[PDB]
């Protein structure tokens, strides 16, 4: 669908069993959820952003559903403040911006 | 145009007589420039992001042209690592997200 940005672009994604929400976020390369259960292993990694580098796990071939849409991909579990869409999933969904 | 999130959505812009580039982000809420000269009166800000908070120095009714297309808004300049667009000036140029 369509969505305007005169509010945050949140959707809802399934993950691991769990539903969530999410931004939808054009600016970030990698995916990043709030620290929650996954099955499996994962290896650290350090990530950067504005006001600095966190710490997170990174799950590869973790499946979301992201609106009713399904992908796979890495995702990285960490101490974010809210859980990001990143280009990695946006991608697989389709999804363009537009001006 | 429309534009496709294989690559990073950066586009050029033109403030207080200089040329950058920058990164159009649906996730931001504010827009956040890398330090430079802007003339005028300022106010400081902290705004926070994955990593942390910065403070910035806030400066507002700011013409930006991004792309051909002028918006007057306002714009916090500090130590981001990256120039970034946020929703408050997404909205006035027309951006929308589509999937
Ligand atoms: O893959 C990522 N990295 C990366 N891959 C790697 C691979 C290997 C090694 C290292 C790597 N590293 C990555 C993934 C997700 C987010 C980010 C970092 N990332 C942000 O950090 N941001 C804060 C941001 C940016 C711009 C403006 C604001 C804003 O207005 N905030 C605000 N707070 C306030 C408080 C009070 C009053 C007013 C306020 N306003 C916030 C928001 C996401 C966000 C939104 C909400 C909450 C938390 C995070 C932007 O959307 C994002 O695109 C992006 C912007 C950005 C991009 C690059 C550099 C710096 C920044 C990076």
């Amino acid at each position: 669908p369509q969505v305007t940005l005169w509010q945050r672009p949140l959707v809802t994604i399934k993950i691991g069993g769990q539903l969530k929400e999410a931004l939808l976020d054009t600016g970030a390369d990698d995916t990043v959820l709030e620290e929650m259960s996954l099955p499996g292993r994962w290896k650290p990694k350090m990530i950067g952003g504005i006001g600095g580098f966190i710490k997170v796990r990174q799950y590869d071939q973790i499946l979301i559903e992201i609106c009713g849409h399904k992908a796979i991909g890495t995702v990285l579990v960490g101490p974010t403040p809210f859980n990001v869409i990143g280009r990695n999933l946006l991608t697989q969904i389709g999804c363009t911006l537009n001006f």
